[PDB]
């Protein structure tokens, strides 16, 4: 059985892992059009802030290691096209230019996504950078120590834009974050959380310009100004972190795609064509909080889908369990995590929700280490089932969101969580911990 896997990132990598323990017998070919196998863009912030010194160590696999395991790894080789009926792909060796046709029994593709660029006047003057991959990591890092870079503008105020803004603010640059949306990180957190984070970012000389449409980049050869509908901002460097586009234009006509370019797949990761499976950022995933499919471009999702494609390689025997959209990040001193439905998610899906927010010290009054923590519990107004939660503190309490993720999947209610058995010891928490306290408040709100 010959399986070809496209992509050495999170989705393609886990497919090769699961093939190795479920089908040791197979002839496995792993293709990667780039130069470097399994670079983790996840570690870009640690590298840009100097926590990791060697960019080449920000990876989780090497080709040599997989070859030792019997996998045929092909870096610098691109899969140019798929011929689904005759079960062939044409591949192009990018160093020699030679093209060849390769046959397969099963094909698992994890083609990913590409940074969305703004197509505006000035589109690419020099020093308009993107943030994905090893090459962009290296160039961004060189700009961190460049004395000519004083003002950097990042467009986009999501996860990636706020990581870039923090990295350049910590390198001593003046940062402006510009976005059409009204709150940074709105997709992940609600207003009571982003209000605290906005103050924290402004205390570290990041200006946040929300509700503005970028119209053109101005500059002579290299960028010098970013002008929006409302303002003009000096810029020595722009980091565009507006979003991501699925890498699927080459598949139009070969596989069925949604209007937005995402590949159509079912709960067994099968595409519209026999024996080709698709995984990762280029696909939708079952979202349990709202029982619908949503595109949630996270490493966790791609890795789980990759293993489920291999489990269903021969028979559609194992439907995907679904996910809650769990994410987490530290922004300067604050560590936050969220899962499930929040306000922006409820608006997009047309879902009605209720919520309680508790803001108090997470340790008992007599313990001098006590600090404030914010916890918001989102639940269904009719059934009182748990739909989502968001937590933030300067203390790391983020692992508690893992219990909420399971609670949503298990369809537990506010009453279940109010009396759920969580340990108490006064160096770690209160007798009713952060989850118990918010759920107890929700029970009182529904009495
Ligand atoms: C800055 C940054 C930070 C992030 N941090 C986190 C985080 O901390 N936590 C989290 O869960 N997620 C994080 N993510 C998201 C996560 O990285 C993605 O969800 C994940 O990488 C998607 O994996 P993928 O395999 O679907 O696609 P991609 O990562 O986009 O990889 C696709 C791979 O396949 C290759 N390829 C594409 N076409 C071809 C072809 N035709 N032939 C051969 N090879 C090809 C590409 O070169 C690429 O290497 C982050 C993303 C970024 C950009």
């Amino acid at each position: 059985m010959k399986v070809i896997v496209l992509g050495s990132s999170h989705g393609g990598y886990e497919a090769v892992e699961e093939l190795l323990n479920l089908h040791p017998d197979a002839e496995i070919q792993w293709y990667e059009k780039g130069d470097f196998i399994s670079f983790c863009s996840c570690g870009m912030q640690l590298y840009l802030e100097g926590k990791v010194k060697d960019v080449n160590s920000v990876r989780y696999m090497t080709g040599e290691k997989m070859e030792s395991r019997g996998v045929n790894v092909f870096s610098n080789t691109e899969i140019t096209a798929i011929q689904p009926k005759e079960h062939q792909v044409t591949v192009k060796d990018l160093v020699s230019g030679e093209e060849r046709v390769e046959n397969y029994d099963k094909l698992i593709i994890s083609p990913g996504a590409v940074p969305f660029e703004l197509d505006i006047p000035g589109k690419d003057l020099d020093n308009i950078y993107l943030m994905r991959g090893r090459q962009w990591a290296i160039k961004l890092k060189q700009k961190t120590v460049d004395p000519e870079v004083n003002n950097v503008v990042v467009i986009g105020s999501g996860y990636i834009g706020i990581e870039a803004a923090e990295a350049f603010a910590k390198a001593g640059k003046k940062v402006t974050v510009i976005d059409i949306l009204d709150r940074p990180l709105g997709v992940y957190l609600d207003k009571e959380f982003t209000d605290v984070l906005t103050e924290e970012m402004e205390a570290n000389n990041i200006t946040i310009a929300t509700g503005e449409t970028v119209e053109r980049y101005e500059g002579d050869g290299r960028v010098q100004k970013v002008v929006t509908d409302k303002n003009a901002y000096d810029a020595d460097l722009v980091v565009v972190a507006v979003g991501v586009r699925p890498n699927t234009a080459w598949l139009k006509g070969t596989l069925e795609l949604h209007p937005n370019g995402l590949i159509k797949t079912d709960e067994y990761m099968r595409t519209s064509e026999p024996d080709v499976f698709a995984v990762g950022d280029a696909t939708l995933i079952k979202y349990n909080p709202a029982d619908t499919e949503v595109n949630i471009a996270l490493a966790t999702n791609a890795r789980k889908q990759g293993r489920f494609a291999v489990k269903n390689l021969e028979e559609p025997v194992k439907p995907f369990p679904g996910v809650q959209g769990s994410s987490g990040l530290a922004v300067f001193d604050y560590k936050f995590a969220s899962t499930g439905i929040n306000e922006v998610m409820a608006q997009k899906l047309g879902k009605e929700t209720k919520a309680v927010t508790v803001v108090e010290d997470y340790l008992m009054d007599f313990n001098p280490d006590k600090q404030k923590a914010w916890f918001k519990l989102v639940y269904d107004p009719e059934t009182t089932q748990i739909l989502g939660a968001q937590l933030m503190s300067k203390a790391d309490l983020t692992a508690n969101i893992n219990a909420i993720s399971l609670a949503i999947q298990a369809k537990m209610t506010i009453e279940d969580l109010a009396y759920a058995d969580f340990f108490f010891q006064p160096a770690f928490d209160k007798p009713w911990n952060i989850i118990n306290t918010a759920a107890l408040e929700a029970v009182k709100q529904e009495r």
